[PDB]
Protein backbone atom coordinates (compact mmCIF):
# COMPACT_ATOMS: atom_id res chain seq x y z
CA UNK A 1 0.00 0.00 0.00
CA UNK A 2 3.01 1.99 0.17
CA UNK A 3 3.34 4.66 -2.76
CA UNK A 4 6.53 3.69 -3.86
CA UNK A 5 8.20 0.35 -2.63
CA UNK A 6 10.40 0.09 -5.30
CA UNK A 7 12.44 2.87 -3.52
CA UNK A 8 12.84 0.57 -0.40
CA UNK A 9 16.51 0.04 -2.65
CA UNK A 10 17.74 2.93 0.07
CA UNK A 11 17.59 0.36 3.09
CA UNK A 12 20.29 -1.29 0.95
CA UNK A 13 22.47 1.30 2.10
CA UNK A 14 21.41 0.95 5.84
CA UNK A 15 21.84 -3.13 5.77
CA UNK A 16 25.33 -2.74 4.79
CA UNK A 17 26.13 0.14 7.35
CA UNK A 18 24.29 -2.63 10.10
CA UNK A 19 26.81 -5.24 9.01
CA UNK A 20 29.97 -2.71 8.79
CA UNK A 21 29.08 -2.81 12.73
CA UNK A 22 28.70 -5.96 13.20
CA UNK A 23 25.16 -6.15 13.44
CA UNK A 24 24.63 -8.46 10.78
CA UNK A 25 21.30 -10.27 12.08
CA UNK A 26 19.98 -6.72 12.12
CA UNK A 27 20.34 -6.22 8.72
CA UNK A 28 19.02 -9.65 7.66
CA UNK A 29 15.57 -8.23 9.54
CA UNK A 30 16.09 -4.72 7.73
CA UNK A 31 15.75 -6.45 4.26
CA UNK A 32 13.48 -9.19 5.17
CA UNK A 33 10.99 -6.70 5.64
CA UNK A 34 11.89 -4.99 2.28
CA UNK A 35 11.23 -7.91 0.63
CA UNK A 36 8.09 -8.79 2.37
CA UNK A 37 6.75 -5.37 1.43
CA UNK A 38 7.73 -5.36 -2.17
CA UNK A 39 6.23 -9.20 -2.47
CA UNK A 40 3.12 -7.94 -2.23
CA UNK A 41 3.22 -4.96 -4.96
CA UNK A 42 5.92 -6.06 -7.75
CA UNK A 43 5.78 -8.14 -9.94
CA UNK A 44 8.54 -11.06 -9.61
CA UNK A 45 10.25 -9.70 -12.70
CA UNK A 46 10.63 -6.42 -11.46
CA UNK A 47 14.05 -5.47 -11.13
CA UNK A 48 13.93 -3.89 -7.56
CA UNK A 49 12.24 -6.49 -6.49
CA UNK A 50 14.89 -9.23 -7.94
CA UNK A 51 17.44 -6.44 -6.35
CA UNK A 52 16.01 -6.28 -2.93
CA UNK A 53 16.19 -10.55 -2.60
CA UNK A 54 19.64 -10.39 -4.21
CA UNK A 55 20.22 -8.17 -1.00
CA UNK A 56 18.61 -10.22 1.11
CA UNK A 57 21.05 -13.18 0.33
CA UNK A 58 23.94 -11.19 0.38
CA UNK A 59 22.70 -10.50 4.23
CA UNK A 60 21.78 -13.76 4.88
CA UNK A 61 25.45 -14.95 3.70
CA UNK A 62 27.02 -12.26 6.03
CA UNK A 63 24.81 -13.63 8.99
CA UNK A 64 25.74 -17.30 8.27
CA UNK A 65 22.76 -17.91 6.59
CA UNK A 66 24.47 -20.20 4.13
CA UNK A 67 21.05 -22.45 3.00
CA UNK A 68 18.66 -19.43 3.26
CA UNK A 69 20.93 -17.42 1.09
CA UNK A 70 21.27 -20.30 -1.25
CA UNK A 71 17.29 -21.41 -1.65
CA UNK A 72 16.79 -17.46 -2.95
CA UNK A 73 19.68 -16.93 -4.87
CA UNK A 74 18.13 -19.92 -6.69
CA UNK A 75 14.57 -18.09 -7.52
CA UNK A 76 16.33 -15.15 -8.07
CA UNK A 77 18.54 -16.98 -11.05
CA UNK A 78 15.37 -18.55 -11.87
CA UNK A 79 13.73 -15.76 -12.70
CA UNK A 80 16.00 -13.69 -14.57
CA UNK A 81 17.12 -16.96 -16.57
CA UNK A 82 13.32 -16.44 -18.22
CA UNK A 83 13.46 -12.23 -18.14
CA UNK A 84 17.09 -11.15 -18.70
CA UNK A 85 19.75 -11.80 -21.30
CA UNK A 86 22.93 -13.73 -20.68
CA UNK A 87 24.75 -10.41 -21.30
CA UNK A 88 22.54 -8.73 -18.96
CA UNK A 89 24.92 -7.02 -15.67
CA UNK A 90 22.39 -8.14 -13.35
CA UNK A 91 21.67 -11.68 -14.50
CA UNK A 92 25.39 -11.94 -14.17
CA UNK A 93 25.73 -10.28 -10.86
CA UNK A 94 23.13 -12.97 -9.10
CA UNK A 95 24.70 -15.59 -11.10
CA UNK A 96 28.47 -15.23 -9.45
CA UNK A 97 26.39 -14.20 -6.05
CA UNK A 98 24.89 -18.03 -6.23
CA UNK A 99 28.01 -19.50 -6.89
CA UNK A 100 29.50 -17.70 -3.71
CA UNK A 101 26.79 -18.66 -1.57
CA UNK A 102 26.96 -22.41 -3.17
CA UNK A 103 30.57 -22.40 -2.53
CA UNK A 104 29.63 -21.43 1.25
CA UNK A 105 27.02 -24.66 1.10
CA UNK A 106 29.73 -27.30 -0.28
CA UNK A 107 27.81 -27.63 -3.51
CA UNK A 108 30.76 -26.98 -5.68
CA UNK A 109 30.06 -28.46 -8.74
CA UNK A 110 26.71 -26.03 -9.36
CA UNK A 111 29.17 -23.01 -8.12
CA UNK A 112 31.50 -24.45 -10.92
CA UNK A 113 28.71 -24.68 -13.62
CA UNK A 114 27.18 -21.34 -12.67
CA UNK A 115 31.42 -19.49 -13.31
CA UNK A 116 32.14 -21.23 -16.10
CA UNK A 117 28.92 -19.34 -17.58
CA UNK A 118 29.81 -15.90 -15.88
CA UNK A 119 33.59 -15.85 -16.97
CA UNK A 120 32.40 -16.82 -20.73
CA UNK A 121 30.31 -13.81 -20.73
CA UNK A 122 32.40 -11.34 -19.48
CA UNK A 123 35.21 -12.60 -22.02
CA UNK A 124 32.72 -10.95 -24.57
CA UNK A 125 31.42 -7.72 -22.32
CA UNK A 126 34.18 -6.68 -20.11
CA UNK A 127 37.79 -5.53 -20.42
CA UNK A 128 40.56 -8.26 -19.08
CA UNK A 129 41.42 -5.78 -16.37
CA UNK A 130 37.82 -4.98 -15.28
CA UNK A 131 37.86 -6.09 -11.56
CA UNK A 132 34.54 -8.11 -11.88
CA UNK A 133 35.76 -9.74 -14.63
CA UNK A 134 39.12 -10.77 -13.15
CA UNK A 135 37.12 -11.49 -9.72
CA UNK A 136 35.12 -14.23 -11.44
CA UNK A 137 38.06 -15.80 -13.43
CA UNK A 138 39.94 -16.30 -9.59
CA UNK A 139 36.63 -17.43 -8.05
CA UNK A 140 36.14 -19.95 -10.84
CA UNK A 141 39.87 -21.12 -10.76
CA UNK A 142 38.76 -21.94 -6.79
CA UNK A 143 35.41 -23.66 -7.43
CA UNK A 144 37.79 -25.60 -9.48
CA UNK A 145 40.15 -26.44 -7.33
CA UNK A 146 37.83 -27.53 -5.16
CA UNK A 147 35.95 -29.74 -7.53
CA UNK A 148 39.01 -31.36 -8.54
CA UNK A 149 39.62 -30.00 -11.48
CA UNK A 150 42.93 -28.13 -10.58
CA UNK A 151 44.65 -28.55 -13.69
CA UNK A 152 41.89 -26.67 -15.39
CA UNK A 153 42.44 -24.00 -12.12
CA UNK A 154 46.02 -23.52 -13.74
CA UNK A 155 45.37 -23.26 -16.90
CA UNK A 156 43.03 -21.01 -16.36
CA UNK A 157 44.89 -18.26 -14.61
CA UNK A 158 48.28 -19.03 -16.94
CA UNK A 159 46.55 -17.44 -19.50
CA UNK A 160 44.97 -14.48 -17.01
CA UNK A 161 48.46 -14.24 -15.80
CA UNK A 162 50.11 -14.28 -19.52
CA UNK A 163 47.53 -11.88 -20.93
CA UNK A 164 48.16 -9.29 -18.09
CA UNK A 165 52.08 -9.91 -18.82
CA UNK A 166 51.43 -8.30 -21.77
CA UNK A 167 48.74 -5.52 -20.66
CA UNK A 168 49.97 -4.51 -17.22
CA UNK A 169 53.03 -2.98 -15.39
CA UNK A 170 54.64 -5.47 -12.97
CA UNK A 171 53.68 -3.34 -10.04
CA UNK A 172 50.35 -3.46 -10.56
CA UNK A 173 47.56 -4.60 -7.96
CA UNK A 174 45.62 -6.88 -10.09
CA UNK A 175 48.89 -8.57 -11.84
CA UNK A 176 50.10 -9.58 -8.34
CA UNK A 177 46.77 -11.01 -7.21
CA UNK A 178 46.47 -13.34 -10.27
CA UNK A 179 50.17 -14.35 -10.27
CA UNK A 180 49.24 -15.28 -6.11
CA UNK A 181 46.28 -17.01 -7.22
CA UNK A 182 48.25 -18.98 -9.95
CA UNK A 183 50.75 -19.62 -7.27
CA UNK A 184 47.86 -21.44 -4.81
CA UNK A 185 46.96 -23.29 -8.01
CA UNK A 186 50.68 -24.51 -8.65
CA UNK A 187 50.55 -25.88 -5.17
CA UNK A 188 46.99 -27.29 -5.34
CA UNK A 189 48.79 -29.00 -8.73
CA UNK A 190 51.56 -30.23 -7.06
CA UNK A 191 53.80 -27.39 -8.68
CA UNK A 192 55.34 -26.60 -5.39
CA UNK A 193 58.83 -25.49 -7.02
CA UNK A 194 56.65 -23.19 -9.40
CA UNK A 195 54.47 -22.16 -6.45
CA UNK A 196 57.26 -20.81 -4.61
CA UNK A 197 59.62 -19.22 -7.25
CA UNK A 198 56.45 -17.39 -8.07
CA UNK A 199 55.60 -16.34 -4.64
CA UNK A 200 58.63 -14.88 -4.02
CA UNK A 201 58.92 -12.75 -7.08
CA UNK A 202 55.47 -11.51 -6.21
CA UNK A 203 56.69 -11.04 -2.57
CA UNK A 204 59.72 -9.12 -4.14
CA UNK A 205 57.39 -6.74 -6.10
CA UNK A 206 55.36 -5.65 -3.22
CA UNK A 207 58.85 -5.55 -1.20
CA UNK A 208 60.12 -2.93 -3.97
CA UNK A 209 56.96 -0.87 -4.11
CA UNK A 210 55.60 -0.90 -0.53
CA UNK A 211 59.30 -0.89 0.84
CA UNK A 212 61.30 0.93 -1.54
CA UNK B 1 55.34 5.41 -12.92
CA UNK B 2 52.01 4.50 -14.08
CA UNK B 3 50.22 6.84 -16.04
CA UNK B 4 47.42 7.11 -14.69
CA UNK B 5 47.94 6.10 -10.51
CA UNK B 6 44.17 7.74 -9.44
CA UNK B 7 42.55 4.89 -11.72
CA UNK B 8 43.36 2.77 -9.28
CA UNK B 9 39.76 3.00 -7.83
CA UNK B 10 39.27 -0.02 -9.46
CA UNK B 11 40.68 -2.19 -7.33
CA UNK B 12 38.33 -1.68 -4.81
CA UNK B 13 35.70 -3.80 -6.56
CA UNK B 14 38.20 -6.20 -6.46
CA UNK B 15 38.79 -5.99 -2.70
CA UNK B 16 35.05 -5.92 -1.87
CA UNK B 17 35.23 -9.34 -4.44
CA UNK B 18 37.82 -10.83 -2.34
CA UNK B 19 36.46 -9.75 1.22
CA UNK B 20 32.51 -11.15 0.68
CA UNK B 21 34.77 -14.42 -0.61
CA UNK B 22 36.22 -14.52 2.66
CA UNK B 23 39.70 -13.55 1.36
CA UNK B 24 40.32 -10.72 3.69
CA UNK B 25 44.14 -11.08 3.61
CA UNK B 26 44.09 -10.98 0.15
CA UNK B 27 42.02 -7.67 -0.25
CA UNK B 28 44.31 -6.00 2.42
CA UNK B 29 47.62 -7.52 0.34
CA UNK B 30 45.46 -5.95 -2.95
CA UNK B 31 44.91 -2.10 -1.47
CA UNK B 32 48.42 -2.27 0.53
CA UNK B 33 50.03 -2.00 -3.16
CA UNK B 34 47.33 0.66 -4.28
CA UNK B 35 48.11 3.39 -1.42
CA UNK B 36 52.25 2.47 -2.22
CA UNK B 37 51.79 3.37 -5.48
CA UNK B 38 49.33 6.40 -5.21
CA UNK B 39 51.80 7.53 -2.59
CA UNK B 40 54.88 8.08 -5.04
CA UNK B 41 52.77 9.47 -7.20
CA UNK B 42 49.55 11.93 -6.03
CA UNK B 43 49.82 14.50 -3.32
CA UNK B 44 48.53 13.99 -0.23
CA UNK B 45 45.26 16.31 -0.23
CA UNK B 46 44.33 14.36 -3.26
CA UNK B 47 40.70 12.79 -3.43
CA UNK B 48 41.59 9.44 -4.99
CA UNK B 49 44.66 9.06 -2.87
CA UNK B 50 42.61 9.16 0.47
CA UNK B 51 39.70 7.27 -1.37
CA UNK B 52 41.95 4.27 -1.29
CA UNK B 53 43.78 4.84 2.12
CA UNK B 54 39.66 5.26 3.38
CA UNK B 55 39.46 1.62 1.24
CA UNK B 56 42.43 0.12 2.70
CA UNK B 57 41.51 0.90 5.88
CA UNK B 58 38.05 -0.30 5.46
CA UNK B 59 40.13 -3.71 4.39
CA UNK B 60 41.99 -3.61 7.80
CA UNK B 61 38.85 -3.61 9.35
CA UNK B 62 37.82 -6.54 7.64
CA UNK B 63 41.03 -8.73 8.43
CA UNK B 64 40.68 -7.78 12.20
CA UNK B 65 43.56 -5.33 12.03
CA UNK B 66 42.08 -2.63 14.35
CA UNK B 67 45.32 -0.85 15.21
CA UNK B 68 46.21 -0.52 11.50
CA UNK B 69 42.75 0.86 10.60
CA UNK B 70 42.64 3.81 13.50
CA UNK B 71 46.13 4.71 12.58
CA UNK B 72 45.00 5.12 8.65
CA UNK B 73 42.01 6.87 9.54
CA UNK B 74 43.04 8.77 11.67
CA UNK B 75 45.75 10.55 8.76
CA UNK B 76 42.75 10.48 6.62
CA UNK B 77 40.95 12.11 8.74
CA UNK B 78 43.05 14.58 9.47
CA UNK B 79 43.96 15.67 6.33
CA UNK B 80 40.43 16.24 5.39
CA UNK B 81 39.87 18.57 7.83
CA UNK B 82 41.78 20.84 6.43
CA UNK B 83 41.42 19.97 3.20
CA UNK B 84 37.67 19.83 3.37
CA UNK B 85 34.24 21.80 4.09
CA UNK B 86 32.70 20.01 7.12
CA UNK B 87 29.78 19.24 4.84
CA UNK B 88 31.65 17.61 2.21
CA UNK B 89 29.80 13.58 1.88
CA UNK B 90 33.77 12.50 1.71
CA UNK B 91 35.17 14.39 4.74
CA UNK B 92 31.70 12.67 6.56
CA UNK B 93 32.15 9.55 5.62
CA UNK B 94 35.90 9.24 6.68
CA UNK B 95 34.64 10.35 10.10
CA UNK B 96 31.90 7.75 10.65
CA UNK B 97 34.47 4.86 9.26
CA UNK B 98 36.94 6.54 11.92
CA UNK B 99 33.86 6.32 14.50
CA UNK B 100 33.57 2.17 13.41
CA UNK B 101 37.35 1.99 13.82
CA UNK B 102 37.60 3.64 17.31
CA UNK B 103 34.53 1.21 18.83
CA UNK B 104 36.64 -1.51 17.26
CA UNK B 105 39.17 -0.53 19.54
CA UNK B 106 37.47 0.50 22.73
CA UNK B 107 38.38 4.22 21.83
CA UNK B 108 34.56 5.26 22.90
CA UNK B 109 35.02 8.56 23.93
CA UNK B 110 36.64 9.45 20.29
CA UNK B 111 34.11 7.64 18.76
CA UNK B 112 31.03 9.67 20.83
CA UNK B 113 32.64 12.87 19.08
CA UNK B 114 33.41 11.89 15.66
CA UNK B 115 29.91 10.77 15.75
CA UNK B 116 28.12 13.69 17.42
CA UNK B 117 29.86 16.65 14.56
CA UNK B 118 28.50 13.42 11.89
CA UNK B 119 24.93 13.80 12.92
CA UNK B 120 25.25 17.34 13.47
CA UNK B 121 26.01 18.01 10.02
CA UNK B 122 23.39 15.50 8.48
CA UNK B 123 20.97 16.91 9.99
CA UNK B 124 21.67 19.80 7.61
CA UNK B 125 22.61 18.32 4.36
CA UNK B 126 20.41 15.21 4.47
CA UNK B 127 16.97 14.17 4.21
CA UNK B 128 15.78 12.55 7.77
CA UNK B 129 15.00 9.16 6.05
CA UNK B 130 18.40 8.80 4.51
CA UNK B 131 20.10 5.93 5.33
CA UNK B 132 23.21 7.27 5.97
CA UNK B 133 21.74 9.64 8.36
CA UNK B 134 19.92 7.00 10.13
CA UNK B 135 22.97 4.87 10.25
CA UNK B 136 24.81 7.58 11.81
CA UNK B 137 22.37 8.09 14.50
CA UNK B 138 22.00 4.97 15.41
CA UNK B 139 25.98 4.65 15.90
CA UNK B 140 25.86 7.38 17.88
CA UNK B 141 23.23 6.29 20.13
CA UNK B 142 25.65 3.05 20.63
CA UNK B 143 28.84 5.08 21.22
CA UNK B 144 26.47 6.69 23.94
CA UNK B 145 25.45 3.32 25.71
CA UNK B 146 29.30 2.21 25.47
CA UNK B 147 30.60 6.06 27.20
CA UNK B 148 28.33 5.77 30.53
CA UNK B 149 25.76 7.79 27.92
CA UNK B 150 23.40 5.96 28.25
CA UNK B 151 20.36 8.62 28.94
CA UNK B 152 21.72 10.03 25.88
CA UNK B 153 20.99 7.65 23.61
CA UNK B 154 17.82 7.45 24.89
CA UNK B 155 17.05 10.93 23.96
CA UNK B 156 18.01 10.62 20.39
CA UNK B 157 16.47 7.55 19.60
CA UNK B 158 13.08 8.74 20.99
CA UNK B 159 13.73 11.95 19.11
CA UNK B 160 14.28 9.64 15.58
CA UNK B 161 11.36 7.86 16.58
CA UNK B 162 9.00 10.53 17.13
CA UNK B 163 9.83 11.84 13.59
CA UNK B 164 9.71 8.76 11.91
CA UNK B 165 6.45 8.29 13.27
CA UNK B 166 4.84 11.42 11.30
CA UNK B 167 7.07 10.54 8.30
CA UNK B 168 7.04 6.61 7.71
CA UNK B 169 4.37 4.20 7.46
CA UNK B 170 4.33 1.51 10.47
CA UNK B 171 5.54 -1.08 8.43
CA UNK B 172 8.36 0.82 6.88
CA UNK B 173 11.99 -1.18 7.27
CA UNK B 174 13.48 2.09 9.02
CA UNK B 175 10.80 3.04 11.09
CA UNK B 176 10.81 -0.79 12.59
CA UNK B 177 14.60 -0.44 13.17
CA UNK B 178 14.80 2.58 14.98
CA UNK B 179 12.39 1.16 17.05
CA UNK B 180 14.10 -1.48 17.80
CA UNK B 181 17.45 0.37 18.70
CA UNK B 182 15.06 2.33 20.81
CA UNK B 183 14.20 -0.71 22.44
CA UNK B 184 18.03 -1.92 23.28
CA UNK B 185 18.42 1.83 24.66
CA UNK B 186 15.54 1.46 26.96
CA UNK B 187 16.36 -2.12 28.38
CA UNK B 188 20.47 -0.33 28.74
CA UNK B 189 18.22 2.04 30.87
CA UNK B 190 16.63 0.15 33.12
CA UNK B 191 13.69 0.82 31.20
CA UNK B 192 13.19 -2.77 30.53
CA UNK B 193 8.94 -2.54 30.75
CA UNK B 194 9.42 0.01 28.22
CA UNK B 195 11.83 -1.86 26.12
CA UNK B 196 10.09 -5.45 25.96
CA UNK B 197 6.49 -3.35 25.30
CA UNK B 198 8.60 -1.92 21.93
CA UNK B 199 9.99 -4.95 20.90
CA UNK B 200 6.47 -6.27 21.43
CA UNK B 201 5.16 -4.13 19.01
CA UNK B 202 7.93 -4.31 16.27
CA UNK B 203 7.32 -8.14 16.17
CA UNK B 204 3.61 -7.83 15.72
CA UNK B 205 4.19 -5.59 12.80
CA UNK B 206 7.13 -7.55 11.30
CA UNK B 207 4.82 -10.45 11.50
CA UNK B 208 1.66 -8.83 10.12
CA UNK B 209 3.66 -8.13 7.18
CA UNK B 210 5.81 -11.04 6.61
CA UNK B 211 3.88 -13.93 7.35
CA UNK B 212 0.54 -12.11 6.55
Amino acid sequence: HMEHPSRLRSQHELARRYQQNGQVQEAVELLEQVVAIQAKTLRSEHPSRLASQHELARAYMANGQVQEAVELLEQVVAIQAKTLRSEHPSRLASQHELARAYMANGQVQEAVELLEQVVAIQAKTLRSEHPSRLASQHELARAYMANGQVQEAVELLEQVVAIQAKTLRSEHPSRLASQHELARAYQANGQRQEAQELLEQVRAIQAKTQRS
